[PDB]
């Protein structure tokens, strides 16, 4: 009911800490595949029984754990995707949406909507991507739940967008590469590019490599604010332009437009808002993402309104929009260059 | 799905934060009945259109408001509650569970779980009746937030337990007297005790006044931990034993179980924890009601074999647990005096 929505949603950051508290405790990992005692697990990362057992009792109340017997645990399917050696593992995810770098922000939510200006370089001090720069360890992370993110719309874009046109795709901020893999193991003689900073596109070229790509897939570092690389038939730009604010994601369109010269096509893959907000089944809200890009980043997520305004700009025009399945929360925006 | 239930409870803080600046900015009472434009709003709480925008979206999108047209906000049932001047609001209940007071605590919860007492003291620097007691504001907040939550129980608990042999009815911890009104207004014989603290009692007197109950209830101030007034026919100990460690717990049932004499009846109205946690559908999560207990009181949720333990050590035996509505949460523990 009504009362029952908003109770939940004001208890949402306990509930939060509770699931942050299991992560950096790796609590899903000393479970694993079987049923744990809470003793035996008390022993593996310093709580004492009766404190594991209260967190654990908690997490089963929120659907990560079942207690088969009194202080007998397993991972439900959801437990199961914070170990970090599961397949579709959101580990990193969950670790860095719950650090201090990602949260700290958030605290100051209403000074980000009043100066419109992101409260991440008033917490620690530089732009997000300049201080994961002179942080390895955090840009790592960042890799990684990106990947984590990116899994429900790599496992579905190719059954989605028919791909057998190209000879030639590059992902512009392809991350470590994870969207170009999905839609390179459906297409055996199509060519890949991933295009990222030089940190990223370092964790890139090791995914190919290891992946057993690098005959068809390359790896090229740079900043879309200068260029996009030339010459592929369609380019990619997932989750990407909600970083920036709308002068600077003309700035990457107008990048993009050079490299599409005349047979060239750009596919968005973003979140695209309703004129009229309403609630969405997306497994992450696209208004939080929203918020989420104000606080880090200054950024915004968009109407095709909104974003066919900054392609008409860009020299480019929106094509066509087309829809994922409902879970997933992004949209494939077909962009190609203006009549002009 | 499993990874859709995760990615939800992971963005939990965010959704709390979203909901916590609607309370802060008294958006729901600029709102009310009708529908708002977002520029005559963002001159009402010192955002700009653009920002104030944003947030309201974000409200839609978790179901607190409607975007009738671009730029126009109606409130939805749950946005509603959020008013100040709502019958049923629940805007104190958001505004102390979303203060420094009761969050700060949260960012704490593993130190909470490994030394088995509450990170509030650390942060505030006394126990939280205490620290109350000598802030009147959060004391009055904090009446206002237990009235709110207790609404539930109080709508219900007439119609799950009969009333109608006793003469006589003391409220235990019955803070501003919301249950006990509740209960005499279906009961016009029955008379009332509420059992508070003096800063409490001052709020419950008044209430008591004001709802024109003055007649038939009374309100005393002292500590349960010194003694309950004697001499009623049936005792409600509500959201109170939950405040409390095991030892503390005792102390309480034990000046109840003096009071009730030979004719006396206990009721405990608390969660009833099973012996095997597992998602409930209670309004309020009974297991982060737990840890909520810990981090702010070094109090718990307990099962049944917990509360008849520590009833059997009070010289009382658990007779019954009675269910409430499954969004309540709270069950009807019935405590009679033990044989011995
Ligand atoms: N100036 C710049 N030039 C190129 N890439 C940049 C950039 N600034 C940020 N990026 C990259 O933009 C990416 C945005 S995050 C999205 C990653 C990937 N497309 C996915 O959906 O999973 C990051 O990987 C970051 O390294
Ligand atoms: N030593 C003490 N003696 C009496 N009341 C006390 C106390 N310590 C705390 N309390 C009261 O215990 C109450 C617990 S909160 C529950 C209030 C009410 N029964 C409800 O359910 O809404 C508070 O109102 C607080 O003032």
């Amino acid at each position: 009911g009504a009362r029952s929505l908003l109770m939940q949603r004001l208890f949402g950051s306990r509930v939060t800490e509770v699931l942050a508290a299991m992560a950096r405790l790796d609590l899903a990992d000393a479970i694993g595949d079987g049923i744990a005692d809470v003793h035996d697990l008390a022993r593996s990362c310093d709580l004492p029984a009766d404190g594991l057992h209260r967190l654990l009792r908690a997490l089963a109340g929120l659907g990560m754990c079942e207690e088969s017997e009194p202080g007998k645990f397993a991972l439900t399917a959801s437990g199961a995707l914070l170990r970090k050696d599961h397949p579709e593992s959101v580990y990193d995810f969950a670790r860095f949406h719950t650090a201090p770098e990602t949260t700290r922000p958030w605290t100051n939510l209403e000074q980000a909507l009043r100066t419109g200006r992101p409260t991440f370089d008033e917490h620690f001090g530089s732009p997000l991507y300049e201080y994961m720069a002179g942080h390895p360890e955090l840009s790592a992370r960042f890799a990684a739940a990106m990947r984590g993110e990116s899994l429900a719309t790599a496992d579905t874009i190719a059954e989605h967008y028919d791909f057998s046109p190209y000879r030639t795709v590059t992902d512009v901020g392809g991350g470590d590469g994870t969207l170009i893999t999905a839609i390179l193991r459906r297409h055996p003689d199509l060519r890949g590019t991933i295009f990222e900073t030089p940190e990223i596109a370092e964790r890139a070229a090791e995914r190919v490599r290891a992946a057993g790509l690098h005959d068809r897939c390359a790896v090229v570092s740079g900043d879309f604010f200068d260029l996009v690389p030339g010459g592929a038939d369609l380019y990619l730009v997932k989750s990407t332009l909600h970083n920036w604010d709308d002068e600077h994601v003309v700035r990457i369109l107008s990048s993009c437009r050079t490299a599409l010269a005349d047979r060239g096509r750009l596919l968005v893959i973003d979140v695209v808002l309703p004129d009229r907000a309403e609630p969405d089944p997306a497994e992450l809200n696209p208004y939080v993402k929203d918020l989420q890009m104000l606080v880090l980043l200054g950024g915004r997520e968009r109407t095709r309104a909104h974003l066919d305004r900054l392609c008409a700009r860009a020299g480019l025009v929106i094509d066509r929009v087309l829809p994922l399945p409902p879970h997933v929360g992004l949209s494939l925006t077909e962009v190609v260059p203006a009549p002009a």
